[PDB]
């Protein structure tokens, strides 16, 4: 656990718990202390029709964290079984999709509200506000995008659903992984509106959106409109593999000439991107793997200090259990040539490491008045320090 | 954080750590407290034309675990077989290759024997052993399962064939399995053992071969058939229509069949067949490692915990004042008797209380000094707000 990824998970930990009492929000039937996500000062209704809130909430149930998604100003009775099509996206298991729990209209928040719950990814910031902050970013990373979302609609499409919502303010970004975060939600507010378009349409259009975003991305330009569709497009060729050209040519040009655009077409494009980025993904989850065996190796290592705390001054003045005392002055008590005492972190990690470990590797061991020293291994601290704790067991 | 996978990330740490001490094992210049990793009592020299042995060993100079593939009865005859070899391999690292890191020679096993050197992967057993158990002999694996072998040894080939080079070893007994995790654990082997054969074959029918052996992997795990012969190519390769996809047997007829007609066979043509599956096995990988990913941060306390450990260790017994409930909190945690003076010892009890001083629990503990006369009331918030500030005051020294 170094230092950013360790400061990293206890930073996912503190906005997990974070709380903002005086800001004067609600409380719903299951839920309480609410917290405000949203990280900028202005709301429009360009992505749902309706103004968009953020929180982060607590289950009054099970305690665990959620995040909630408001809509406000829309009108809609509670006990409607149109709320429930969010089971249908609860079915749906995707690494790269937020699942949504249920859905729910309130009037805690001082007006008629729907309300979605989501799965809460701390540290998590929409793929807009990532890369642009109120200059270009690598192919690798990109196509990292490509799969991630080329994943998602997969899972979608053969669920017979589509996307709906695929635009960069509503995809989350969270150490390169991204998630479609705004699903579910048109499926409700357009569930009777005038000039409703088939699920076959709708996947469609996930196809072209899915290349502006991308597109986006590539030519560093936040807004995008349609009069550049074909000069934007040309202007990746030296800075981006034509690879990545073809793919979002294939995404936004209406490909209905003899047949309509699938998934299962978009994947050979794709290709060797594919391996490529899954192998990156393996060899992130071998480093977790690893912090997760130094982290269990640290309970291990806080377990002998518990055996060695129980023994030390507790018989346990002079013998066997003498040089367990000296062994605890060894590692913890370290002074300077000033008298001055030396805390060394790294120090106790290695001393307990070689304990655990039974190192072969010998120490000195210096007693109270510097007059005897004892030559010792790690192996023989070890193993006096079981045969002592379990001599108390005996009683 | 489930059961099987705390006793899962137990058993890899007492596999590393595993020893045998009545062993009969020579320590190496750079090696020692080797341990034996073969499960079989017999071995043959048909995968490398020499007997193998496998081994565990720490290193003198970092003191990590490694893997030791040792080749029986083999002298060195050139050094430019191993040199240029292994300055190769040891540049390609990969998810599903088993990193390899230097090759030598030496006599402590009482003969002549090449070592090799690769990561240790704790729990590993071959892909051979996992499907085929050892103890048993002669009902169908999933074939999500095998599309995830697929991904992962064509991610392989992928790698090892844009170095230039070639698997060379691709078979059941030379894979790694580790919780549906494979990877290719006998490379740069036969490059070394082969380096200055009569017989020696070009790099790009090698490459051909990998594929070939690709698709003879999967098809024996398909047809539940260990050892695979040149007549069932199309036997077994009709076998697997019924219970597997078309698009499976797709892809192994196009691995195995020499596919030369109009292009020969790359890693780049063999990347759409597999296609959507690839997404598949992608989102797999990426959900677990997003389990693991909390699964990380409920553990982060053993740290917590640790330092707690350190910070408690250093300032006691090094007298009086506010430390001497620090000293009182120990014999509160660590040194509980009964009336009738005997050890309580739990387990249990040392993990709960530093977790409720690691949390700065408003919980309330009773501290009686070693003179009754006087007794705290104090919570675990102030204990562990005392602890901060005594360490912090000798780090002002
Ligand atoms: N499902 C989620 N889990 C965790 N955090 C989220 C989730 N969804 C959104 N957020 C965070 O909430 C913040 C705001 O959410 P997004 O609303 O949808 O963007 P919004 O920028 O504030 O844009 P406006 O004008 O509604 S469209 C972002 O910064 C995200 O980091
Ligand atoms: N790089 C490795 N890291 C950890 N364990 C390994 C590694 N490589 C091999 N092993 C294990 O070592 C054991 C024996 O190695 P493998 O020898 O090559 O099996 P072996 O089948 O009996 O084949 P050989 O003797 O040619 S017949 C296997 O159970 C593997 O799981
Ligand atoms: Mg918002
Ligand atoms: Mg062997």
């Amino acid at each position: 656990i170094p230092k950013d990824r360790r400061e990293n998970l206890q930073k996912k930990l503190f906005h997990m718990q974070q709380l903002l009492p005086n800001s004067g929000l609600p409380n719903l039937d299951r839920w309480h202390s609410l917290f405000p996500l949203d990280t900028k000062a202005t709301r429009n209704s360009t992505c749902f029709g309706y103004p968009s809130w953020m929180y982060k909430a607590q289950n009054n149930k099970n305690g665990r964290h959620f995040a909630l998604r408001r809509i406000e100003g829309y009108r809609l009775t509670n006990e409607k079984a149109i709320l429930n099509v969010t089971k249908e996206w609860k079915k749906i298991i995707n690494a790269n999709i937020v699942t949504v729990h249920e859905a729910f209209t309130t009037e805690f928040f001082g007006d008629s509200s729907l309300i979605f719950v989501y799965d809460f990814h701390p540290l998590s910031e929409t793929l807009y506000d990532h890369h642009f902050p109120p200059n270009k970013i690598p192919e690798n990373l990109l196509w990292s995008y490509v799969c991630q979302i080329a994943n998602a609609l997969l899972a979608i499409h053969n669920a017979k659903l589509a996307a709906r919502c695929l635009e960069l303010s509503k995809i989350i970004w969270e150490n390169n992984r991204i998630r479609l975060a705004a699903c579910s939600i048109l499926d409700v507010l357009h569930h009777d509106s005038p000039n409703r378009k088939t699920i076959e349409e709708l996947q469609q259009e996930d196809f072209v959106k899915f290349g502006r975003i991308i597109l986006a991305l590539a030519t560093n330009t936040p807004t995008l409109n349609f009069n550049n569709i074909d000069a934007a497009l040309a202007t990746i060729v030296p800075r981006y593999s034509t690879q990545l050209r073809g793919v979002l040519e294939w995404l936004i040009k209406p490909s209905a000439p003899g047949e309509t655009k699938t998934v299962e077409t978009l994947m050979p494009m794709i290709g060797a991107r594919f391996a490529n980025f899954a192998n990156f993904v393996m060899q992130e989850s071998d480093e977790k793997e690893f912090h997760l065996m130094r982290e269990l190796e640290n309970g291990r290592i806080a377990r002998l200090m518990f055996k060695l705390s129980v023994v030390n001054e507790r018989w346990s003045e002079t013998g066997e259990r003498l040089l367990l005392k000296l062994f605890r002055d060894y590692v913890f008590h370290q002074v300077d040539a000033d008298g001055k005492a030396r805390l060394d972190t790294n120090h106790y990690l290695n001393c307990l490491s070689k304990l655990d470990a039974s190192s072969e590797e010998q120490i000195l061991l210096t007693s109270r008045d510097n007059a005897t020293v004892f030559v010792v291994s790690y192996r023989s601290i070890r193993q006096m320090l079981d045969r002592a704790y379990g001599e108390l067991g005996k009683e």
